[PDB]
């Protein structure tokens, strides 16, 4: 299960962890992560699970890792070194296809959409509501995003449980499909509508792709199709799972439950200490070329990890990185990347977040884990929560 150990690495670097099944998993899947930081660890370290990879362990090489994108190429973005979307693998190239998808993800978008997925909050919290309990997970976090994405690209309804399908496959594939064959149903899905709105355009988010400009010439039905499938994709297990992490952590601290009950104004700056404490992603890099880098050799083709889960977490970015305060005056992360490949979606991730957490607040303010749960944790590109099972009284609810 290990691989061997390349002749350049040296052993004192050598720390095998497996980042799709770290050690103390059981324990919290940051918890499980965060044994990088020990240390006896060192600040740039080499496993030789999953293929062998070099993982940088503290904020300050994870930033400058992702800002040096002339060593570290996102051309093998995921450790193990299909996949096609865009512009994930992409610098004036990369520069164009960031601002269209701006034009159709930005702060204006994202302002002008707020309420619309306020009124998306309400309906799915009211009815789950009376029930005194849901698995959080399943019945609120799965339907959010993808009826988000519907609402963002001018989608049917309708189509949300085949397009929810496929996009499950490309994740958690059930074995009806391979990834390969998933992607390309949800381009046999997308390249129509995309066409047909190249030429009848509305002001919805695939209207603007396929009518975007690249190198002063029309934006191709295939650069098209790999971006609307991004933006797709990008935003489901990312938000499904961090608010998942949110809400487990909120039912287990009925204080922090209680101050945001008691000051909903403190709201924003707390979606953005749990997207430091629960941040979730980590992607990588590969070398374009022999580099020394913070006193280690790498090699031209190695893998680099670089988890923007941990550098938040790193207690020299963050005291008491562990703790939860939503009122730490400076709260540092990277949850939504750093470089040139920031999230393009961080603006519309943070108003869900938002919406969710003022939302579910007022109408059930008062929630536990269901009696005699416990939680499990899944670790990955995207590590996440299996299942959320939540309980309540109806009676501490207030419906609309
Ligand atoms: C809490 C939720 C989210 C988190 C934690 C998150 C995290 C990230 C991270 C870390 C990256 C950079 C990956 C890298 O550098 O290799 C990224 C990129 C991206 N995200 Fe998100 N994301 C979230 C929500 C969203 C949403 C809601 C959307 C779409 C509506 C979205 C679309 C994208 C796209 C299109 C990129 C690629 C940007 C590029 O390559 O230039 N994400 N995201």
């Amino acid at each position: 299960n290990l691989a061997p150990l390349p002749p350049h690495v040296p052993e004192h670097l050598v720390f095998d962890f497996d980042m799709y099944n770290p050690s103390n998993l059981s324990a919290g899947v940051q918890e499980a992560w965060a044994v990088l930081q020990e240390s006896n660890v060192p600040d740039l370290v080499w496993t030789r699970c999953n293929g062998g990879h070099w993982i940088a362990t503290r904020g300050q090489l994870i930033r400058e890792a992702y800002e040096d994108y002339r060593h570290f190429s996102s051309e093998c973005p995921f450790i193990p070194r299909a996949y096609d979307f865009i512009p994930t693998s992409m610098p004036p190239e990369q520069r164009q296809f960031r601002a269209l998808a701006n034009q159709v993800v930005g702060m204006p978008v994202v302002d002008k959409l707020e309420n619309r997925i306020q009124e998306l909050a309400c309906s799915l919290i009211e009815s789950l509501r009376p029930q005194g309990q849901c698995n959080f997970t399943e019945d609120y976090a799965e339907p959010f995003p993808i009826r988000i994405f519907m609402l963002l690209a001018g989608l049917p309804e309708e189509d949300i449980p085949h397009l929810k399908y496929l996009t499950d496959q490309m994740t958690r594939p059930d074995g009806s499909m391979t990834f390969a064959e998933a992607k390309e149903a949800l381009y046999d899905y997308l390249i129509p509508i995309i066409e047909q709105r190249r030429q009848k355009p509305g002001t919805d988010a695939i209207s603007i792709v396929a009518n975007g400009q690249v190198n002063g010439r029309p934006i191709t039905s295939d650069e098209a199709k790999r971006m609307c499938g991004l933006l797709l994709v990008g935003g489901l297990d990312t938000v499904v799972n961090f608010l998942s992490f949110s809400m487990e952590f909120l039912a287990k601290s009925p204080e922090h439950r209680q101050e945001l009950i008691e000051r909903p104004e403190r709201i924003p700056a707390a979606c953005e200490e749990l997207l430091r404490r629960f941040s979730l992603v980590a992607d990588g890099r590969i070398l374009t070329s022999d580099y020394e880098f913070h006193g280690v050799q790498l090699k031209k083709g190695d893998q680099i990890l670089l988890p923007q889960m941990l550098s938040g977490l790193d207690e020299r970015e963050n005291a008491a990185p562990m703790h939860v305060d939503f009122s730490r005056q400076k709260v540092s992360h990277t949850t939504f990347g750093h470089g040139s490949h920031l999230c393009l979606g961080q603006h519309l991730a943070r108003r869900e977040i938002i919406v969710t957490l003022k939302e579910w607040l007022t109408r059930i303010p008062d929630f536990s884990i269901a009696p005699g749960a416990q939680i499990q944790h899944k670790s990955g590109i995207v590590s996440g929560v299996q299942a959320l099972p939540l309980v309540w009284d109806p009676a501490t609810t207030k419906a609309v």
